[PDB]
């Protein structure tokens, strides 16, 4: 269990966020009732706004919500509404939000080398989210200089908060005539896509200077794509950020670094069909779930195969898909995980061998185990508590299966139980933090080399 990986450099990009949880109760929701009336909120749950325009609306929309027990997302209408929405549902804490602070903090408390992490919003309040470890990327006096996010803030610049809602399975609450159950537990958010506060995108200020980030640093990850809009009032489109992105990773990769990409589950079909246009096919790993493989498939035209994955979820099926992606994109590793295995695809070339694929991949299960069970990572001691979790059953079986399936090839194909934990503290992120660990353990093994 010895780590390699805290001879790792790394940089992040690009979302960070501050997220301000609330955990309902039956007497929190019982208390909007009364206070803005059980007539009103059925007459505005009908109307169904696409928008948060006055208090009543939120209130619809979080109640809708809990009825179906489906996740469900719903903007402010304007940036102007912030305080008074803070003000008006005020939150129980806040701490770090967004793919790149989460992983950011949790490899800076891994004792990782270097950890690089850039945001383009860095407000007084935001900036001290971050671990004092990390290192935030300025230009000052014509040059590259790399300060701690606490000696980079700006007062005036604007702070990007989600406002988060969580209730339980079960919750009973009576709204009229009807008496409400919730069937699932879930989540109802309140948060707004960059726009006129800030953008997607690396300043032309830092551009210069990504190929001298990408020699200081191994390897990067890159996430946020799902915030880029269609259109823009200003008159720009995704186009014009997708692009932009594609020369960040050029520019990267210009020096000697591995790049890699966590598949996010995006509604917008538009939006996602440029994420597989623009990054995918220039990135050096890729991990995801059977869900968005298939999704992915299904982009690439294998209609067929994609129905299978979700409908049957066979691993022979699996494995063929990711084989499909490592060929095409000029990838080097494909990593899907589910909740019973995480499945590893690189080709018959790489420097790593079967064992070490294995240790890459055991390592990622004991870190996920940790966070699930514990619910949080905030101490490297911690993974003991992951360690104790035991591997799934039903994956030792998948295990035996792909050691069949070699009965006749280029590709080394690994598959490792994953370690189940029956009652979670919490699940969000989870993917993230799988992912994470495979792709950091993997860069460590191939700098032995
Ligand atoms: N109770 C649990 N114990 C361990 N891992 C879990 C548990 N629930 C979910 N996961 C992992 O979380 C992942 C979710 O990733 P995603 O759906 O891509 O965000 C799954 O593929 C599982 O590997």
């Amino acid at each position: 269990h010895m780590e390699d990986i805290k001879k790792i450099s790394i940089f992040l990009a690009y979302n960070v966020n501050v997220d301000a949880i609330k955990y309902l109760k039956e007497e929190d929701i019982q208390k909007l009732i009364e206070e803005f009336g059980e007539e009103e909120i059925i007459e505005k749950i009908e109307e169904y706004p696409r928008k948060i325009k006055e208090p009543l609306d939120f209130v619809a929309r979080l109640i809708h919500a809990i009825k179906t027990g489906k996740p469900a997302a719903v903007p402010l209408d304007n940036e102007e509404l912030n305080k008074w929405f803070d003000s008006l549902f005020k939150y129980d804490e806040e701490r770090m939000g967004g793919q790149v602070g989460i992983i950011a903090n949790l490899l800076a408390i891994l004792d990782l080398k270097k950890v690089i992490a850039y945001s383009p919003l860095l407000s007084k309040k935001q900036a001290e989210m971050f671990n004092n470890d990390l290192l935030y990327p300025i230009v000052e006096n014509g040059k590259l200089v790399l300060k701690k996010p606490i000696e980079a803030y700006k007062d005036n610049d604007p702070i990007k908060i989600n406002r988060i809602f969580e209730f339980k399975e079960g919750i009973k609450f009576k709204l009229g005539d009807e008496k409400i159950i919730a069937p699932q537990a879930n989540r109802f958010i309140v948060a707004s896509r960059p726009e006129n506060l800030a953008r997607i995108e690396i300043k032309e200020d830092l551009k210069k200077y990504l190929p001298e980030i990408g020699e200081m640093v191994d390897c990067a990850i890159l996430s946020g794509y799902q915030g880029i809009k269609e259109k823009y009032s200003d008159g720009k489109t995704a186009e014009y950020y997708f692009k932009r992105a594609k020369e960040d990773i050029k520019l990267l990769k210009k020096k000697d670094i591995k790049v890699h990409l966590e598949f996010a589950s995006i509604q917008n079909i538009k939006i996602r069909k440029k994420v597989v246009d623009y990054i995918l096919p220039n990135v050096d790993s890729v991990g995801m779930d059977e869900t968005e493989i298939a999704n992915i498939l299904n982009i690439l035209g294998y209609e067929e195969l994609s129905e299978k994955i979700l409908k049957d979820s066979k691993i022979e099926d699996v494995i063929e898909g990711a084989k499909i992606l490592l060929d095409k994109f000029n990838l080097e590793v494909v990593q899907v995980h589910t909740i019973y295995y995480i499945l590893f695809i690189s080709k018959k070339d790489n420097p790593l061998s079967k064992e070490e694929l294995k240790k890459t991949l055991e390592f990622a299960t004991i870190l996920a185990a940790t966070k699930a069970k514990l619910g949080d990572i905030k101490n490297i001691e911690d993974l003991k508590v992951g360690l104790k979790v035991p591997h799934n059953k039903y994956g030792e079986l998948l295990k035996e299966i792909v050691e069949k399936l070699k009965k006749k090839e280029d590709y080394k194909i690994v598959l490792i139980p994953s370690r189940f934990v029956e009652n979670p503290k919490s699940t969000v992120g989870l993917g993230d933090t799988i992912s994470t660990g495979a792709f950091v353990s993997y860069v460590s093994l191939l700098k032995k080399k």
